[PDB]
């Protein structure tokens, strides 16, 4: 229901991760690996922004 | 007759400098449609803000 | 069918100076198709106005 | 094994530079008995369109 | 199925064919007119490149 | 769903700059036993691709 924005708390493997990479890492970081609970992502320099419920 | 699609600016700040479409849908629903995201028909990102379009 | 797709200017001003597509679809449907947005086949934003394309 | 063929609209459009939807409508009127699903491609021209449909 | 890349073996009608024209002609040339098996096209001068499944 | 992995193609493509469909096919050949549905993303490179696939 409720959406929230967090920065990835660790580095990505890729310098510029694509959407699938950020979804994977965001789910790993915040939703116990549940990719379905990741609602939005944004690519950054060795990082992602994650929007999840 | 039909409803008007009406545009209102968000009455509070967003957390993000440029909120994404999902953030604007969420916050617009919080502000204007009792948290009902289904009633938010359009959004536009602004500086720590959004424009919200919903029917009235 | 044999219907033409016809282009008409909105017969009133929009609320927004540069209306977005959703605003133009809403206002075009109000003006010309009794609020049926599915019958609005195309729109074009203009200065406080829209062009509306629907079948006749 | 039909060819996709290009023909110019045989009458003028109402708009000077018709948009895609107008060209689909008029191309269908001209060449596919008003069936827009049979219009596979369009290109806007001066008071006209090019129409791509199967023959 | 297998993806194969071939140049169109005949000329297109259009000088620079659009994507729809290339899909039609690529299907005629390589997939017995089945456009679904045409996975990609690229327009060229009176020609196309065709990527299709076989 | 499964684990997503990013790898560069371990052999050369036929095309100098392969398009997305070519990269999907070759990435699947390299990494998913030819199952293209398991290729989640691709990126064209010089006679090569980067492949994002489910392992």
């Amino acid at each position: 229901a409720d959406l929230i924005k967090k920065k990835l708390p660790f580095r990505t493997r890729s310098k510029f991760p694509r959407k699938s990479e950020c979804v994977q890492d965001c789910a790993k970081a915040f939703t116990n690996g549940n990719k379905d609970k990741i609602k939005d992502v944004k690519s950054e320099f060795f990082s992602c922004y994650c929007w999840y419920e």
